[PDB]
RNA sequence: CUUAUUAAAUGACUUCUCGUCAACCACCCCUGACGUUGGGGGCCCGGUUUGGCGGGGCCGGGGGCAACUGGCUGACCAGGCGGCCCGGCCGGGCAGGGGUCCGCGGGGCUACCAAGGACUUCCGGGUGUUUCGCCAGCCCGGACUAUCUCCGGCAGAACCGCUCAAUGCCGCGGCCGCGGCCUAAGCCCUGCGGACAGCGCCGAGGCGACAAUCACUCCGGGAGGCCGUGUAUCGGC
DNA sequence: ATCAGCTCAAGAGAAGTCATTTAATAAG
DNA sequence: TTGAGCTGAT
């Protein structure tokens, strides 16, 4: 196991051992820290030598989930898996339907204006902006704590003109130029063909393994089966839909969404909670209200653990946007 | 790299409307005290007529066992903002004057650096869970008309409403000698009648930050290399 | 008097037109 | 995807 180290100037250093991590914290020379992805690291409180060896990052994008791996010049140091749960198209469809009904029943007749709705600069649909921004944040937060010098990614391609079914390629092809533009600001980029990915996978023998095979290809590092495996997913909430849509008996509409409501906790926050004499660490599914004076907490995969008394919940970290999960 | 063809992804405007909830009126049915009056119900699902969607009229079945419906009004983010009015920037409010589409008609103009506006361009504003902050989308104002972006109609077409359905037809110029004259189904303005609204616009979308984040093994507070600035997988024994 | 376990319901669609980004191919 | 209702228990 290795602990990432970050210098007083904000550069990543080379990773150190857990023993050095312990003693640097104990002696007060460095502060322990967690990344936005929850990865533990240490920030120095002293200048130290800045010499580092090569480190490379690989990202193998999928539609539903991605593989990520980090390798030193010697070995793979990390494997990870990233989930993006495809929530935005339904949310935009429901918002569109509600807008259409609202305008129908609440506005006069209005002119149809569709001929000249020009778009200025580069454009992406909200779903593709969502997935690009998530993948960029993952990469950008990995490059924050590791001395990444090279980014490796497969350049997905599909012949849409000859096969109509290609949905799960379109969702990853679209937005690639913005991704590649943003990648090159972090580190030098090596694009990889799908055939090269296949060849390296078959040579060396969870899709983080495929991203690791792209590393073993480009940089020749050894495989590391003992490397830790992490699961990360973007947190999803009902951000502005404050109430349920259909009026129920006597015309009531129950409240639904909102990430903040003037309380202490907020839905993205990471918390430790007690219930039935047992301790849980999780993320705030639900907020206290005048009637429902409980905090809903969910596990790393987004399923609610339960509802908790607000006295028994301790705030660990405010919303990072991600959950995290180490796989034993 | 410009333009085009095919195919995916998912964003916008508009029309038509389902779905949910609530109140009142009219009619019908079961049942109760003695036609007056009182409790409750009058519901669903599938098929069909159309190019298609929603009403309506038919066909059939379920579930009740009681046969099986009309009219009309209000609500579906919380709220925010603009126009104008009344009282004294706070309180209350929608009278006036605006917005769009359709039918018939008129005035001025022009043939693509068009007619001359704006879903063009530039600047700015409203809205957009919030602890703070940013963005997408929509809408609006002023300044020009921006290094150029955009501007139509008929049939099919009906039991009704809407719709550029598949398809078919027209206009996107004509005439003369690059230039000139003329003229629209194109551009600007506008009259009378009808439709939507009852004063309008935006509200169910994406995200950043937060030090409360103190780890990993292993013993029973400590251990899990010393040095090259107490980083290092690189170098040194 | 309040903690914990278990349960419940939850808005959706046709059509006209238009617009980006990413393929494979044209033609310049 | 999340607030809220209901019950049993101490
Ligand atoms: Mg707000
Ligand atoms: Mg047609």
């Amino acid at each position: 196991t290795r602990v990432p180290v970050v210098g007083v100037d904000g550069r990543p250093l080379m990773p150190t051992t857990p023993r050095k991590a312990r003693l640097l914290i104990r002696d007060g020379l460095a502060v322990p820290r967690r990344n936005k992805l929850g990865l533990f690291y240490i920030q120095m409180l002293r200048p130290v030598g800045t010499r580092t060896q090569p480190v490379a990052l690989a990202v193998d994008p999928g539609a539903k989930y991605d593989g990520v791996a980090v390798a030193s010049h010697r070995r793979v140091e990390l494997r990870a898996m990233v989930f993006l749960p495809d929530d935005v198209p339904r949310k935009m469809e429901t918002r569109r339907n509600l807008r259409r009904a609202r305008r129908y029943r609440k506005t006069p007749r209005r002119p149809a204006r569709f001929d000249n709705r020009r778009r200025k600069g580069y454009w992406l649909a909200p779903t593709q902006r969502f997935k690009v921004e998530a993948r960029l944040k993952v990469v950008r937060e990995l490059c924050r704590i590791y001395p990444v010098q090279l980014i490796v990614t497969e350049d997905v391609r599909f012949n849409h003109a000859r096969d109509r079914n290609g949905k799960y390629f379109s969702t990853v092809e679209i937005g690639k130029t913005l991704t590649y533009r943003e990648y090159r600001k972090l580190a030098e980029l090596r694009l990889v063909e799908v055939s090269e990915t296949d060849a390296w996978r078959e040579r060396f023998g969870t899709h983080a393994n495929d991203a690791a095979a792209m590393l073993m290809g480009v940089t020749g590092c050894a495989h590391n089966p003992a490397a830790p495996f992490f699961v990360w997913r973007r947190l999803r909430y009902a951000r502005r839909s404050l109430f349920r849509q259909n009026p129920q008996k006597d015309g009531v509409r129950p409240r639904f969404g909102g990430t903040a409501n003037g309380g202490f906790f907020r839905k993205g926050d990471w918390v430790e909670a007690e219930k039935a004499g047992k301790v849980y660490r999780g993320w705030v599914c639900g907020l206290p209200t005048e009637t429902t004076k409980l905090v809903g907490v969910a596990d790393a995969d987004g399923k609610r653990i339960g509802q908790f008394s607000p006295k028994k919940v301790r705030l660990l970290a405010r919303s990072t946007g991600f959950s995290w999960k180490e796989v034993a």
